[PDB]
């Protein structure tokens, strides 16, 4: 019926900054070749979907947000190999087009067919398949799963397990792939370790598990809301602190308490302050420090390059190191073999048309990660 | 016979910053319990020495400075299982303890009985062992070689081979161990990869050497100093760029010559514009940018983190990430091995008494190392 079809629905257009989104009327064109439509069943509410909202990262607007999410294979387009329709997917924030220098490097996955080094706001061919009022709206990540349907190139989408609970399997989309594979593939935690994570929202947590799961005798949760404690030990924590509590600067605390720092901290939040912070309070020899949060447009931190010399190692990564369309379903599978639990990471569901209010939890810091489901 | 008594001799000593070195008649205490007394054959001049008398590096004056090098034992405390009179030996900047948490640690070396941190400018116990006109004189970096005998703690002293060619060898107490084990040991360049190495000094040549050891497939050197080209040739480098030579910006430059930028960038030199132009050539999905070059003191970079969150790893390391007593035994027997040669670094050789002359080379760029005899 609707393959072929322009297939016009309901979709959260954002059209200005610091502004609501709009649940409005869409036609989503049909797919090209090497391109998949998708049929939205639940969508995870990440912090960078708030960064455009908030102006923090800048993208040409209109657009239509999302990139945590899975769905059904509505239709494909011609050349298609990897997903026929029917078929459980979810949409990858990072492509992996197998063929970019990247790609073919056995230890990177920011593939050069993203969309975040330089915005486009299309999918890979330069061109956009959503309408709204007779005017383009731009993409996303090329994901933009903040609508019903929704069109990705095929390099861009990963076939899951049939039997796969997409309500729950939506996080491995992007949070709980960029927190665990943030511990086990970027920091490569060893075990008997001692690790520090500043941040306990859904990617942060996710980094408590990765940690734990890697052998780290102990994890040092850090973070300004209280609340985020009772999941942070659940989920493997040692012990959690609250820079407010002190008199003294957070990474002094941490070196006092750890005898000269931390083997390995995560910065999950997004700020230079806790940036510096989680660079400076993992041991000067022997410590490597993991950016994960993504930081605010045009800012800049003034560092002393003898942090470095002294053997501190400092890196970052997109999507916890994970070669997207390879890595998220072999984690699935691991979901499935009760290997973990999201359980813990989702506190709120809330129907697609209340996304407003979702955004809203968010920046109140009561839930971890809220599921808007269709 | 000395041993037990005070030895008096001559050393270079530095009694102010940015003035030449005179030479003096200092009297050289006995060794205490562990502590090695050592008559110094040969040392080489590094920047790091040159550091303190530009001011770039704070250390406690007057000093007698010195580190790479080599000599006899002339005699040993009481306590000292290590070494005997008569053996050959290499002081090391950086010490061995065995004890600490760094030293157990087996990927870190960087030793907590260092004198780099907060140099105290004294031995381990708190105490120095040369007066001068009545003057006591600071050592450096615990070791202080520029004269013709040193105290040095025995966990400070290698043992090495005693048929080892002092002359050659006292290199790989400092600038071919550094150089060659930062692309070996810290970087880790892998076969096949790409490498960009800021700097053709002494330290520079060796980081060279060991890239191409590591089987690098290219290794452009950079520096402003077009004679050095010649030398980096010879050994390794498989092309070679003077950045005065271009309109845009060294790593404009590299990265369009690279297809986006190198796999492994070092900065061997010690300038902020530098390191900052090191770790933007390396490609910003896969590329490890590593900082060899002791920066100016109190000098900070500026830094967007977006450069890190893409995949680029920056560390940095001293004595090339060698845990010292142990490594610097077994280089030196990769060195009678033939495994390599240190014939093209050594330039120049001059009686110790020239030492201002050799300083004179380094700053003329006329030399690469220049070795001093005593
Ligand atoms: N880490 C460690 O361990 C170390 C370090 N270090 C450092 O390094 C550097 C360098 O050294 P050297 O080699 O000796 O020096 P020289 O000879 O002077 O060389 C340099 C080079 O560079 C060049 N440049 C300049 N500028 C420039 C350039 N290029 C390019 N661009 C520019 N701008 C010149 O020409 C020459 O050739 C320094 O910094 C030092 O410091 C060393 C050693 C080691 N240590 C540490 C220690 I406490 C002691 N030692
Ligand atoms: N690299 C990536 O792949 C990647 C992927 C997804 C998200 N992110 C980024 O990760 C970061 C967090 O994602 P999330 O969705 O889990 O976010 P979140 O907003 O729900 O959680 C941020 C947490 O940090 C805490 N916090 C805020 N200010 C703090 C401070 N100054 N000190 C200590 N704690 C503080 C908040 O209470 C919250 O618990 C954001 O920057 C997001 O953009 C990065
Ligand atoms: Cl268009
Ligand atoms: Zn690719
Ligand atoms: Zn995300
Ligand atoms: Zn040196
Ligand atoms: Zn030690």
């Amino acid at each position: 019926s609707t393959a072929g079809k322009v297939i016009k629905c309901k979709a959260a257009v954002l059209w200005e900054v610091k502004k609501p989104f709009s649940i409005e009327d869409v036609e989503v064109a049909p797919p090209k070749a090497y391109e998949v439509r998708i049929k939205m069943v639940a969508v995870g509410i990440c912090r960078t979907d708030d960064h455009v909202v908030s102006g923090n990262l800048v993208t040409p607007l209109p657009v239509i947000l999302g990139h945590e999410a899975a769905g059904i294979v509505e239709s494909v387009g011609e050349g298609v190999t990897t997903v026929k329709p029917g078929d459980k997917v979810i949409p990858l924030f990072t492509p992996q087009c197998g063929k970019c220098r990247v790609c073919k490097n056995p230890e990177s996955n920011y593939c050069l067919k993203n969309d975040l080094g330089n915005p486009r706001g299309t999918l890979q061919d330069g061109t956009r398949r959503f309408t709204c009022r007779g005017k383009p709206i731009h993409h996303f990540l090329g994901t933009s799963t903040f609508s019903q349907y929704t069109v990705v190139d095929e390099n861009a989408v990963a076939k899951i397990d049939a039997a796969s609970p997409l309500e729950k399997v939506c996080l491995i989309g992007c949070g709980f792939s960029t927190g665990y594979g943030s511990a086990v593939n970027v920091a490569k935690v060893t075990p008997g370790s001692t690790c520090a994570v500043f941040g306990l929202g859904g990617v942060g947590l996710s980094a408590v598990m990765g940690c734990k799961a890697a052998g780290a005798a102990r994890i040092i949760a850090v973070d300004i809301n209280k609340d985020k404690f009772a999941k942070a030990k659940e989920l493997g924590a040692t012990e959690c602190i609250n820079p407010q509590d002190y008199k003294k600067p957070i990474q002094e605390v941490l070196k006092e308490m750890t005898d000269g720092g931390v083997d390995f901290s995560f910065e999950v939040i997004g700020r230079l302050d806790t940036m510096m912070a989680s660079l400076l309070c993992c041991h000067e020899a022997c410590g490597t420090s993991v950016i994960v949060g993504v930081p605010p447009a045009s800012q800049n931190l003034s560092i002393n390059p003898m942090l470095l010399l002294t053997g501190r190692t400092w890196k970052g990564a997109v999507y916890g190191g994970f070669k997207s369309k390879e890595g998220i379903p072999k984690l699935v599978a691991d979901f499935m073999a009760k290997k973990f639990s999201l359980d813990a990471l989702i506190t709120h569901v809330l129907p697609f048309e209340k996304i407003n209010e979702g955004f809203d939890l968010l920046h109140s810091g009561k839930s971890i990660r809220t599921v808007l489901t269709f």
